[PDB]
């Protein structure tokens, strides 16, 4: 047996996002967005699920804040609708919405909760979209003169800011593959949405700094190891162009100020040769207090010398590991391994896990229970490797877990639940998980046992 004891200062906390929780999606006077949209649209999301309801947090956001009270997150992160604040995108100023964010964001703080905002978390209101969306440079002004009323209105009481969730879902799967909203499907596109994303954050950032706002600003990426299939160094080198096609494609250049060279390379051999302004890769790299990252799994990558990409996803590896209710392989090594190369690869920065969770069949005994024994072992499994990464020197500051609640996973609807805390979808009723009353122990012992 040991004790695994964390820092003691660490930062246990539980995420969620505005779209997959609030419903309300047009009440008080709040604007559609790309995910209203794409939702209303037949063959989008697994068996027509919407957001128009979801988890109706934005009416039962006090049984929710009552729910994180029992279970005692030090904090909460979640995401502001943009629509709710400006419903043409620009514009006139929705008062009601914002009283809605700041009414919350006050019972957190009455309730011993520290608040932390995501300022864009998918929901870009339509009209933006109509003019071109983030395909449009105006859009990256019309994010800052929004994140400028909620800075001004909440910045001194919200120690913890992430600038975007996930911008590489948003172009990869919004702008390329088009299974989320605002569904694009062109490359070129998809790749000019990634830099005026990017664009948006460092605009963000500088805005954030002229305001001296008294707190930490950072991102939220989409992080994982991804794994070479051997020692081989074709191998090594095709899982370096994944990562940099991936996450690095992001992370690079918000930290070292440049996109990754070998994934350039193969745009250009695509036919795809970018070229944006000198400054614009010097205000996404503005300093941040923290790097923020969602993580839930690894890749395995080896060469694939007959293919356009040069790589692909090692099957014959992949295929040995238990997976979670979304087909993801469990591998709690690879969170260890994925902050080990923050530290080692961008100067032992102050890092944040923003998101980590699982999904799996959840089941109602006929005690009341749900005794999901597997989302709590994923939880234990990988917070074991977050506290290894501590030991062996890495600044982790905080873990989110994701989710508080069952909620609406996008293009699969209420099929996947990641929750601690289970949502009846037709009657609204929250009952805790296992998980949620074993995550409330973690907090309260600051870790748990090892047997
Ligand atoms: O797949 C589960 C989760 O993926 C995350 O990376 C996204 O930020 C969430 O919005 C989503 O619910």
């Amino acid at each position: 047996m040991s004790k695994i004891t964390f820092p003691k200062d660490f930062i246990w906390g539980s995420a969620t996002a505005a779209y997959q929780i609030e419903g309300a999606y047009n009440e008080d006077g709040k604007g559609e967005s790309i995910w209203d949209r794409f939702s209303h649209t037949p063959g989008n999301i697994a068996d027509g699920h919407t957001g128009d309801v979801a988890c109706d947090h934005y009416h039962r956001y006090e049984e929710d804040i009552k729910i994180m009270k029992e279970i005692g997150i030090k904090s909460y992160r979640f995401s502001i609708s943009w629509p709710r604040i400006f419903p043409e995108g620009t514009g006139k100023l929705n008062q009601k919405g914002l009283d809605f964010y700041k009414r919350l964001t006050n019972l957190l703080l009455e309730n011993g909760i520290m608040p932390a905002i995501t300022l864009y978390h998918w929901d870009l209101p339509q009209k933006l979209q109509d003019k071109g969306g983030w395909k449009n440079r105006d859009t990256t002004d019309y994010f800052t003169e929004y994140s400028e009323v909620i800075f001004k209105n909440l910045g001194d009481i919200v120690p913890i800011w992430f600038t975007h969730n996930q911008p590489g879902v948003v172009s990869l799967l919004g702008h390329f593959l088009g299974i989320h909203a605002p569904g694009i499907k062109d490359l070129r596109t998809s790749l000019e949405v990634s830099h005026n994303l990017l664009l948006s954050h460092g605009k963000a950032v500088k805005l954030f700094r002229e305001m001296n706002i008294d707190a930490q600003i950072g991102i939220a990426l989409n992080l994982s190891y991804h794994y070479p299939a051997s020692e081989k160094a074709e191998d090594i080198e095709a899982a370096e162009l994944s990562f940099s096609l991936a996450g690095r494609w992001y992370l690079d250049p918000v930290l070292k100020g440049r996109y990754p060279e070998n994934a350039l390379k193969l745009y250009k051999k695509k036919g795809i040769e970018l070229s944006f302004p000198e400054d614009d890769l010097k205000l996404i790299s503005q300093p941040i207090d923290f790097i923020a990252f969602n993580n839930y799994s690894s890749e395995f990558i080896k060469y694939d010398p007959s293919s356009e990409s040069g790589f692909s996803p090692a099957n014959s590896i992949l295929e040995k590991f238990e997976k979670t209710d979304m087909g993801w392989i469990i591998y709690p090594e690879g969170l260890y391994d994925l902050l080990m190369l923050l530290d080692r690869d961008y100067g032992k920065p102050n890092i944040v896990i923003s998101e980590n969770g699982a999904a799996f069949k959840d089941e109602i005994g006929s005690n009341g229970k749900i005794e999901d024994t597997k989302r709590i072992q994923y939880l234990k499994d990988y917070l074991t490797q977050a506290h290894r990464a501590i030991q062996d020197g890495v600044n982790l500051k905080a873990y989110y877990l994701w989710s508080l609640l069952d909620n609406f996973e996008w293009a699969y609807g209420y099929n996947k639940r990641f929750g601690i805390v289970h949502v009846n979808f037709d009657t609204l009723e929250r009952k805790i998980k296992d998980s949620g009353y074993w995550y409330k122990e973690v907090i309260k012992n600051n870790g748990f046992l090892e047997h």
